[PDB]
């Protein structure tokens, strides 16, 4: 019988206790990164965060850092495959940057050889020190010519340019590649780069931010999901259908929370509860095994939620060997307004709930996960029984998938020295503390999970913190970014790995 | 009788022998700027000189500098105005940048509102401290959404996209914008965005430079010549028909160069001096005045010349109401090979001329004007009486234009500490010692030269350069930029103009 703390202190950092020969013989461990946050813009055209970051520089952090040159494993893609040697490392997940191999967008306009050669070069090196490829198409970096031209994932136009940006892909690496992502985190673009604005392509309704340069909150997340949604399973089609030689597989990556209510007496925060994991979880994962949206998006969202035809849904449903699931916190959710007429209105608010860290009688979920200096009651805290509740849900809801944990990770502030930042124990905590979950719900609950890819690799620029934030198990030194050094995360990693 | 200085020691400094009361009365004086070198990228969309600097951070500088956020006027403008305020400036040429005012290119795609108003508050501040806008539509920073679309200039497609563009601002600005210039140094992008790819956006030949993402430096640079000219004319007649109310003046940028034989007893140097001339200037003034390239051009360059139809010969014939003239250096000429076949063959070959700064006798031509630290042998030297030579030249061999001078001045090292560069005597040299030509021609030759803007305003990101290099009248300080600061040029021009 297994036992997990939820609670400091945690005593899962002990290798004699948990390591990766608790799990299957065959269970893939690694670490993760994207391409905007890790290669620098030498080498590939620009893409929609090169644009958001440079125009809306306080959005892309309180530094106004961005992906120019980060941590320019563009040079010293070497150094990241030493990284993972030394963790001993069985998995990889990186992406590719679509402007890095066609940077005008549309593949009719011609590719990149030298693109597609810095990708050839870095699978082979992985391939050559055993390590496993899991490589997401499209992290969120969209060249920006298709931003301009159509707006974007806002348009269908986008599915073919998708469709033929994959095949290259598929063409090009898939003899070494058998673990592919579609697109990363469905839910976020529609929501930060639609709905709220804090993301590119940074879209909203005035009222909401007026230094968006156009859009609408209430309708424009639920097109550009439906988009990704087409886009994806355009994909995953052209995948099954015409490199089924490659002996590979192909998924989604879904960002996952669990939802707890804000008072689990309340029967109205557990309504809230539920609608939470229907419009958080289901607004993409019932696509994905039905062909259809939610019923409560269907009647909360009327003529705002777009129908597939049923060519569309068969499509879609199905449209995944393995779930891709990303997975960093967990949410207590009450009820709150949903004011469609308000000018106002994002989809965000169409779930009718309000979501906090702390529930009714004052508890907070677990420990600090990100602290917020403007505002300290917008500290975001973490709760490693939710990895077991997502997992267990997604195996009974969601008809008993394939998973790959493909993030899971844990910042510390970019204001500490370099003794410090190495010093990382709180996040040997929160990794170890979900992966003691994480074995848990595989014994108890027979859940398919086959691999573990911890975020990040290395320090990078992170999607709106700029370098105020590290995410590695390696240490980065913005002065000079040549070394990945083990933090002591890092050294902990490579011993649950070899223990 | 006017007496120039061509060499050091120059005593043109001294305002009691030189000042703005030794020309006209109207005569224009001010400085000059560019959007992408000045503004940052907060608040627009991405162009072609965000994503060649971010592609190829080798080529941006040596620094890898980039205009992401350079000395800030977007949010610094007034104090832009406050320096010109100080010099009692009658002229201030900038440019517009396109991706700020329609981020997604074509205007159809909606326009940038806050942009807009931007660029009406800066005109709006202008115009209340008396000083007269000469507003560029074009230096350069074409939104990267059309170079991915059809690759720019290369293609047809940009003389309606252009046009609808220059459209946009008559309408916005053009109540108080009276002196608009279309494309900046017609010659630079051919030769250098499509030649040697030194300059965005970034293509040439295999041969020419294994970095280039695609192109032919034999046949590009004449295409994107043509289609600049095009669009120019299109521009200039859209003007001219629909904007005539306005009452102001438009016209293209030219970079001008002298030419001098490299040996001036050799009848094969007096030749390439001469295809020089046809060849540099001939190529956009034979098309602006005659409607035709040099026919020394179209029997070099065969079937790699556009021809103009007659329609479109009428359209660029005569398609400016001035010259906005630019003016760095002059140099000597010497026969050189033009090898046709060879894969590295580029445009700039086809004049058959070899240039230089020292000729045949061993003659440096002037003061230096660049030290180049990696090759000494390719410094750069200035010539004052170059100035006097080109307006001559202009008005003899062009149809006695209406010209300004749009662009005029000399960078010292960013290697020099703030009390170095704000003793910028060189500056001073280099300004005054042009002035004094420039008095001479228009009294000796009766050139019609209206105005003088010397580059640049401030320090700024200089093309190629980064920050290794300042070409201000005032300093700023790139760890903090709110401030510009006159250097010792600035406050001699301040004397030069109210004496
Ligand atoms: C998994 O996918 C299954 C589909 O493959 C889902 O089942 C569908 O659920 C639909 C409701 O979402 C349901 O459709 C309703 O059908 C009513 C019956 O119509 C038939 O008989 C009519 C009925 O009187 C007639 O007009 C129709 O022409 C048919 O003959 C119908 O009125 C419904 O329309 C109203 O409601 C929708 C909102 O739900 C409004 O958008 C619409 O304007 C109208 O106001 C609805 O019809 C659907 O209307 C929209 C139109 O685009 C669709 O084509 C039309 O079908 C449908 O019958 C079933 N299909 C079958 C095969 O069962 C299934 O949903 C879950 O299970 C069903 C039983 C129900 O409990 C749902 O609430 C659950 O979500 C999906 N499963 C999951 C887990 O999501
Ligand atoms: C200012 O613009 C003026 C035009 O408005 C320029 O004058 C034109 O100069 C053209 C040469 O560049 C000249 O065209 C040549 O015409 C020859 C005569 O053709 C007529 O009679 C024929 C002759 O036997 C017959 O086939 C034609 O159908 C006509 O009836 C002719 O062969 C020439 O073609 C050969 O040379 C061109 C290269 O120059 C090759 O491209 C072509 O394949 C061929 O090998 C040339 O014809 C032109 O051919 C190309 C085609 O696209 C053009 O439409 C065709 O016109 C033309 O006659 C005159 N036009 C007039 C009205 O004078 C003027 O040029 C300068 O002055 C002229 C006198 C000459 O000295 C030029 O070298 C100077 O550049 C321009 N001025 C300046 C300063 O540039
Ligand atoms: C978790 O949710 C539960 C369920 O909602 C909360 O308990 C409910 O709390 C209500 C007060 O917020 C209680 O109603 C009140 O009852 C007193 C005594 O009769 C009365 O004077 C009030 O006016 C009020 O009554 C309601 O007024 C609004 C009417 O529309 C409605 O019909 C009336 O019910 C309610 O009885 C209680 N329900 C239960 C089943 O206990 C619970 O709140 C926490 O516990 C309750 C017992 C009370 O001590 C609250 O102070 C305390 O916050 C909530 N838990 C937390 C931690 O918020
Ligand atoms: C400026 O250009 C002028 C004109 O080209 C240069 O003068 C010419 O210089 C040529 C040498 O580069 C002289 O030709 C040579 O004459 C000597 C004496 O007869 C002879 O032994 C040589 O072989 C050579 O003759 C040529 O060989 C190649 C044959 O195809 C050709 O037919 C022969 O001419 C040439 O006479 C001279 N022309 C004139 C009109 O003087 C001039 O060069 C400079 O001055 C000359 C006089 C000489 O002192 C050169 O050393 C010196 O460089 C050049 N000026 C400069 C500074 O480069
Ligand atoms: C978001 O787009 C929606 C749909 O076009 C706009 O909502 C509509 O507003 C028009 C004008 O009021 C209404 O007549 C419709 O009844 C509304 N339709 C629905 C489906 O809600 C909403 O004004 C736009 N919001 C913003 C801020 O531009
Ligand atoms: C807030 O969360 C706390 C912690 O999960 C809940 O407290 C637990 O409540 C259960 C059922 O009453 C008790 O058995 C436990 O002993 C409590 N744990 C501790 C740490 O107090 C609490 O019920 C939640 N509040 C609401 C209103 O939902
Ligand atoms: C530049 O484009 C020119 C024109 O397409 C290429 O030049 C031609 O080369 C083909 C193949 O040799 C030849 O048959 C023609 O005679 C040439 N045409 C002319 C107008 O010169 C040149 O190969 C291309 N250069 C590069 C490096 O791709
Ligand atoms: C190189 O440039 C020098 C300077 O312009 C030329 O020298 C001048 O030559 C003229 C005509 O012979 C003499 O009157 C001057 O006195 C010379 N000036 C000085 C400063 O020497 C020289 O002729 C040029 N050489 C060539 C080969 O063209
Ligand atoms: C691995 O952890 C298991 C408990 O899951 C433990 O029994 C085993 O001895 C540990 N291995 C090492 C080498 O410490
Ligand atoms: C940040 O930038 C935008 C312009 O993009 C401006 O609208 C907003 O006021 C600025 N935010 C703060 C907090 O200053
Ligand atoms: C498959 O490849 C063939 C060859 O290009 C193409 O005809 C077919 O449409 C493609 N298939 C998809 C997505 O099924
Ligand atoms: C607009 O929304 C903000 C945040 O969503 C909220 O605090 C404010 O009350 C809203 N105003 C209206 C008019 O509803
Ligand atoms: C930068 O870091 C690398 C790796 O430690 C080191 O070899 C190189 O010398 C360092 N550069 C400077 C300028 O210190
Ligand atoms: C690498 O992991 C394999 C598989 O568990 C193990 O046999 C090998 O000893 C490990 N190597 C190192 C250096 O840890
Ligand atoms: C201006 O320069 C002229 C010579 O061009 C001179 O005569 C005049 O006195 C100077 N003005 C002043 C105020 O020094
Ligand atoms: C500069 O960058 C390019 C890649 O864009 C590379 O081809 C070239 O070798 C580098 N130049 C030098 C001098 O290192
Ligand atoms: C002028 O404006 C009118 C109204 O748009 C348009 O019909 C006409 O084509 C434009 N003219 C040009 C470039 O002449
Ligand atoms: C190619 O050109 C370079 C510079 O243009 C030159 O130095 C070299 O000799 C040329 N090679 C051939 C094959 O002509
Ligand atoms: C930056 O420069 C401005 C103008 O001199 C000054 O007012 C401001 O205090 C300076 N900022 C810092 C942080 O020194
Ligand atoms: C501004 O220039 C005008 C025109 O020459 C002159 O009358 C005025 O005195 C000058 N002002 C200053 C402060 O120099
Ligand atoms: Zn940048």
């Amino acid at each position: 019988e297994i036992t997990c703390q939820e609670n400091l202190p945690f005593t899962c950092g002990n290798t004699d206790a948990l390591n990766s020969s608790s799990f299957s013989s065959d269970f893939i461990f690694g670490v993760a990164s994207s391409a905007y946050q890790i290669e620098g813009t030498i080498g590939r055209g620009l893409n929609i965060w090169d644009g958001f970051t440079h125009r809306y520089p306080n959005k892309s952090g309180p530094d106004h850092g961005n992906g120019d040159t980060t941590c320019d494993s563009f040079s010293y893609w070497q150094k990241d495959i030493d990284v993972l040697d030394e963790l001993n490392a069985t998995g990889y997940r990186f992406s590719i940057a679509w402007s890095r191999i066609i940077p005008r967008g549309k593949r009719s306009r011609g590719v990149n050889e030298k693109g597609i050669d810095y990708y050839h070069g870095l699978i082979s090196g992985l391939i050559k020190k055993g390590i496993t490829p899991f490589v997401t198409l499209f992290h969120w970096d969209l060249p920006q010519t298709l931003q301009d031209e159509y707006e974007g994932f806002l348009d269908p136009q986008i599915i073919d340019d998708f469709k033929d940006y994959a095949d290259l892909c598929f063409e090009e690496f898939g003899d070494s590649v058998k673990y592919w992502l579609t697109i990363n985190q469905l839910y976020s673009v529609p929501t930060r780069g639609y709905g709220s604005a804090l993301d590119a392509p940074g879209r909203c309704s005035p009222t909401v931010d007026p230094s968006c340069y156009a859009g609408n909150s209430s309708t424009e997340p639920y097109i550009v999901a439906h988009h990704q949604l087409l886009a994806h399973a355009k994909v995953v089609d052209l995948y099954r259908k015409n490199y089924t030689h490659q002996g590979g597989k192909i998924g989604p990556t879904m960002i996952t929370r669990w939802f707890l209510p804000y008072n689990d007496t309340d029967r109205h925060s557990i309504a809230a509860t539920e609608r939470m994991k229907e419009f958080f979880l289901g607004w993409f994962m019932g696509p994905l095994t039905n062909g259809t949206y939610p019923q409560i998006m269907i009647d909360t969202v009327g003529e705002r939620l777009p129908s597939f035809s049923p060519e569309e849904s068969n499509l879609v449903k199905g449209s995944y060997d393995f779930l891709g699931l990303n997975y960093y916190f967990t949410q207590y959710a009450q009820p709150s307004p949903n004011p469609v007429n308000s000018t106002n209105h994002t989809a965000m608010m169409d779930a009718g709930a309000k979501l906090t860290y702390i529930n009714a009688s004052g508890h907070y979920i677990g420990p600090l996960f990100e602290k917020d200096k403007a505002d300290s009651t917008d500290n975001i805290y973490y709760y490693p029984k939710g990895i077991y509740s997502v997992m267990d849900y997604f195996k009974n809801k969601y008809y008993n998938p394939l998973i790959y944990v493909t993030e899971n990770g844990i910042s510390t502030p970019g204001d500490e020295n370099r003794n410090q930042s190495m010093l990382d124990y709180t996040r040997i905590d929160y990794l170890c503390s979900h992966l003691c979950f994480l074995n848990k719900v595989i014994k108890e609950k027979d859940v398919n999970v086959k691999g573990y890819l911890a975020w990040a690799l290395g320090d990078n620029y992170e999607f709106n913190k700029g370098f105020t934030v590290r995410f590695g198990l390696s240490y980065i030194d913005w002065n000079n970014v040549t070394d990945r050094d083990l933090k002591k995360s890092g050294q902990w990693y490579q011993t649950f790995i070899s223990p």
